[PDB]
């Protein structure tokens, strides 16, 4: 019916697989890399450009149907949003932090100077812990905040931990959130199942992997529990033994691989997929 | 038996994409990149790397047996030549085209200076309108011909569109041309059908991909009209359900998706594939 | 004495320039590219490498001794802070604009939803106009908030004007903010004299070049009109001539070079120049 | 049990694609690129990155569990080494050559000067032939060495042979070793097995491709000679037809696939892999 | 007065050395990079960017005042023009050339298959051996044309004189053209007169650098004729020696050092300069 | 007299220097970068490119004239060579290292397993100061020979130091050897001079700037003990002050700079050279 409007970062680190995802979702490409919008009118969604902390507020109040963005940025905003699928990319741990040698735990963030980008996502957390702390707020490159004499310990983005060690802080509690890329929708509606499961198919096909293998059915219980599938497990016959076809995920395939080997799996046999309309 | 000649451009837009289907289809690469043949002696094939213009002459002539070259060259180039398949790259409209402001259409043409890099092909298209009007020869950049005060309008190759919004020039009537790289022939038959059967099968493992999914009886007549197949659909049972094998166009793919998931399909699954000898 | 504390910024287009200059100024540059600080103990100069916007309250407050950011930035900051020296990059226009057809004018802004990520900025400029609007703020991409519907006219960054163009946007009005990178210091004094005489000879190194030419004593009056050099211009002989030395902007140096030549100069002649100390 | 030791070359041709397989096959990457160790926690194996030289060495004395590197390297290092696998990447050819003009035999090496970088190999070959020759060690660009007046053949690595001919040098006798990245081992069971098991699965999915197609059982006999398979081709029916599928190598696929054409098989089709446990 | 025309290629290995030129020379560069025209306001001068060939045609025809393409191309269209200055990139050697193992004369081009780009220039240059042969017109590759047996000898554009070698051709006589990227005229001109000054200003700049040197009394004589300079050698003392400043060629500059040395001059110094206005 | 050899890295860090060095030298490049000789006939010198190793023992041997190699690299080899003039790139420090936690002192080595790839360095340094210690010859990755359990400390090659510290290394002693590049002779003459001068007035241009300022009479003597200068300085008048011209090093010109501006000097000027003949 009305057209759909959705949001995708304009630039950085969440832009380029945002726009790789919705090509591979048939979306109208944009025409040049320096327009901010464009419209599928095949489709019949229009495609705005934004900076990832202004995607959330404005799914928040109307203005956009879906965005992509941050997790930890949607924990911030205080928008009225809520995540409709997670994209698989721009993976990233938020973590307290503090100068190394002393032993740190959340308790000793009492009475300090705490330096974040993200104050809303500090200050729910120390309310929950009952912590009274004075939180700091930065547009970021936090983690010099502590040298820079201008805090105590920080909160920060973590991705691989380099600039932490290369700054000589340590990671102490468990992640305040986790983070990657989300499809976010306000807290015309065939049309945006539509649009769900179109972006979906491909997340899907970039996660996971189908898994062809040989069985004995003595074994079929212990492989159907290493391999539930993101569907029911295709099982069929062939004297005693089975033929079964599962999606698994491809960060574990491996692992996954070796523990079929070991109750007597055979022909194990893995493979792309592109698309997946489940 | 003889050895076979095939022609290539050396240089430009056509020429890697050319290299890649080739090397794709088993045939031996070049030796340095500043080589302008090559001879295969396994599959018994020499191969020659020239310009495009001239790749159309010497098919037309009968020095060359195939040639790879674009639609738009050869409906220009007046050779002795059938087009033999065509390659799904390099592909571009050509269109007549004016200044803004106007609405042009294409009697507005007559008694105008027509500037073109493609004479012939513009003067054929003016004859079945019955339209005389001047056509001038440029090189290229023929798009500034009219700022340049030199032409009326224009007849050009068309991309994106963007050359020609960027000066004021807007496409009128329908194409003389839709034109992509395509392999020629002048107009050691088992051998010419091989290699054509070769590049055919790299071509259609680039345009094509696999959908397996399950489909209703009930639904199978609408389901094959949305999935007829490069070949047969593969059709076999399992209650009143059936499952399904289609090669569907890449293009398409999320649309077929769409309305396979909106007839009952289930479990749809898009698979790519590198090769077919159909 | 004590050692300087400086900012530069981490990341994005204010940041390459800058270090370079600092490398060029034969201070220590980072051991690693995701380092956010480097002691130089040579020079007795701390290094801190942070977002532009918190540069400029830093300096403000007195954490740090200088910054490097753009104008544009400080003159939205409201930080207590003084420009101590122009660095000719960066540079930029801020600009009103708003959707393209009607002829617009500043008094057009009263009662309009205005987009910008400078609110401070333009809340300044509108008082000082005695103009009332709402003004919105953006953390970017500013100009699709129109054809998103959330502003009637922007106040925006403006550098070549494509992005406006290409969004169907005109600036008006004269420019709020002229932009470029500036070093700025708080509104160990020989040490902080000592920085900047550094920094500006770096400055000077690129944005002027020598000029040397033979001028006739008829002329001198005019030549020293064109060319009055960053520092008084070397004059010496030799029967009625004069050799004459002078910096000059490297922006309009063949224009300057025509004039002279119009007025009898000759054996004009620009080099290069690497540092000053004047 | 005891964490596996495995060493991968640091630096050059055989680097890359090296961490590539043990990227593919779950192995935790290295944090930095400049570190020379990383240990993965999960797979119970701790990585070491080394010139290629030295990983024969260590394997052979015992230091490492595993190596990857050149199996002329190992031909040359003599070392207590025995190969696992072989990689399928950074294959050359090593082979004696010696100025154009003369027709070279091997019998022509009789007391000559021959430079290589390989002297161990080369004094085995020449042993193994009975003749006597001078072998002289550079540590490579070993084809300049006739030019440069220090030898009057050479024994060296030959990739595309570009590097002889512009040197004015012809290859002659067959190749003293053909030589492809190698796993080796020193000539905790279970862990060296699956580790083994892990790599080996993802060089199969890099050079072999499925094919499926159906064949009429008049012609079976043929086919299954043309495509034996890694395993036992599966074959199942369909009134007088068989349907095949078959893994068969990535360099011959093209002429497998045009063979079975030849023999009536119909709806060929070949796609990718990724990963085996056979 | 009347704004100028000028031409440069839009395309190619002459476009970014000829925009190159007019940057420094001032002039204003292209908005964005698939623009063809541009107009620059200040200097009174619109630009258009077209195909080489096209350059030479529309100067000679008059719709052009200046334009910048390669000589050979000149020699080749019979366009109404005059070279007015050389600008030092582009440059190459128009040569026959014909198979090995022959040894070739100008002569033996009589009666024979000649394959070019060039037909009129070597329809112009055969006029003058007086020589008859049939030329045959390719569009460019024509160094393949003898192995693909449509010509016995070539005249071709040659550069570094690898493809030549590389396809078993030598070139013989003198070359037909000497060709470099040239500023061309129609065969306001304070206006044109202003614009061959700037571009011949930074084309010395490129071209020239500037020696400092002491020099005996004694030796003055053979010292101004190793460096005459551009213009007349700035000559001043000092009890016998005397300082000299001379412009000389880039490409001879160690050579003519060396000889300077070797007749007793001293402190020696060579430094670059960026433009001229002699 | 008969021609010059020349030997060059053919490969690695040391290559594109010393090529940059001989083109600016203006020496004949090589016609494709596989080339590993080059014959100049206008300058009589013959280059060949090698191996650095093989370098500085064909140099000793007589079978090269001149080498370009890195000083640590002739430290070890022990050929009959003399470093004929350093040329300013390749620079590194050669060091003893050893595990972070213990105070490291030369005598803590008697008695340890000491790896390194420059045994013959090492070996002699250990001589000089007594100390009997077991010496492994390693190809290269040195540093993590300590973590693979085959070493107790290192000698090796040292540049920022990352290397070390990402390993958990720390320098201890002086450095055995500063190497920087260097050109190499045998421990004909007029031209063997001839390139001397050539390589060193390209060197000098790299690595000095030319300094104008004027200075008063007052403080010449102290200035001149600043700027010494690579030839005597250029002392000219003018009341009371004089003006001053000298070659100062690159490295130091902005505290070279502070220093005159500190004794009153003014209009300081530094500028690039391009070659010397001194
Ligand atoms: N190592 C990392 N450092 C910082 N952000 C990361 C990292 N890894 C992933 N991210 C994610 O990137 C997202 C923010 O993207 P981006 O940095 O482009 O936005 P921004 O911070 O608003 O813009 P900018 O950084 O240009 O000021 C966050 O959701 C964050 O979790
Ligand atoms: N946007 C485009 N502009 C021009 N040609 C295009 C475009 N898109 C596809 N093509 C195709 O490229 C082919 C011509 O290739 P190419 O431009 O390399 O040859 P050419 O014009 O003879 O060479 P050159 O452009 O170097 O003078 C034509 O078949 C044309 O349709
Ligand atoms: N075309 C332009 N668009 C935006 N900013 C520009 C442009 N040209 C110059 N600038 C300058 O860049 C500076 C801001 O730099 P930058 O964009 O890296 O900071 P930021 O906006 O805080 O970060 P980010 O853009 O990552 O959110 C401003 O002073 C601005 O004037
Ligand atoms: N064209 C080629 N030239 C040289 N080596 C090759 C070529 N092709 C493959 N290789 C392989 O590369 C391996 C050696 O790798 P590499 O050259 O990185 O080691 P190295 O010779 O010890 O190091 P370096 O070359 O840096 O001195 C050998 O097993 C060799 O067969
Ligand atoms: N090695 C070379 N090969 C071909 N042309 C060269 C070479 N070196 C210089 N040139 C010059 O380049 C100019 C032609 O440029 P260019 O090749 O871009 O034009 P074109 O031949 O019309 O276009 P295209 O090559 O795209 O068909 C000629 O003046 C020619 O002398
Ligand atoms: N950080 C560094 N690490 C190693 N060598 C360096 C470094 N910096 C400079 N060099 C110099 O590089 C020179 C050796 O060059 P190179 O590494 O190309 O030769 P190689 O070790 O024989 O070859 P390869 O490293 O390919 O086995 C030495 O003189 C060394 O001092
Ligand atoms: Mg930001
Ligand atoms: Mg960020
Ligand atoms: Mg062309
Ligand atoms: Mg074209
Ligand atoms: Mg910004
Ligand atoms: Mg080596
Ligand atoms: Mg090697
Ligand atoms: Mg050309
Ligand atoms: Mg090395």
């Amino acid at each position: 019916g009305a057209m759909l409007r959705v949001a995708v970062p304009n630039k950085g680190a969440l832009s380029e697989p945002a726009t790789e995802i919705l090509a591979e979702a048939g979306y109208r490409r944009r025409t040049d890399s320096k327009d901010l919008t464009v419209i599928d009118p095949v489709n019949n969604v229009e495609f705005f450009f934004l900076r990832p902390k202004d995607i959330a507020i404005y799914v928040g109040s109307g203005e956009l149907d879906f965005g992509i963005t941050g997790r930890d940025l949607v924990c911030d905003s205080g928008a009225q949003v809520r995540e409709r699928l997670a994209l698989g990319f721009g993976s990233s741990s938020f973590r307290y932090a503090a100068p190394a040698g002393r032993n740190w735990t959340t308790a000793d963030l009492a009475g300090m100077r705490i330096a974040t980008a993200y104050p809303n996502l500090v200050r729910k957390d120390l309310a929950t812990k009952g912590i009274e702390a004075t939180v700091i707020r930065l547009d970021g490159a936090v983690e010099i905040s502590v040298q820079l004499g201008v805090a105590d310990a920080i909160a920060d983005v973590v991705g691989s931990g380099r600039t932490l060690s290369q700054h000589d802080l340590v990671a102490f509690g468990e992640p305040l959130c986790d983070s990657e890329a989300v499809l976010i929708e306000r807290a015309q509606t065939e049309a945006r199942d539509q649009l769900v499961a179109r972006v979906q198919g491909v997340v899907f096909g970039q996660q996971y992997l189908m898994l062809d293998y040989d069985c004995p059915r003595s074994a079929l219980k212990k492989a159907t529990a290493i391999t539930p599938g993101l569907e029911s497990p295709t099982i069929a016959p062939d004297p005693d033994w089975v033929a079964i076809r599962a999606l698994v995920p491809r960060r574990d395939v491996n692992g996954i691989m070796d523990e079929l080997a070991a109750i007597g799996a055979k022909a194990i046999l893995a493979s792309d997929i592109r698309f997946c309309r489940f």
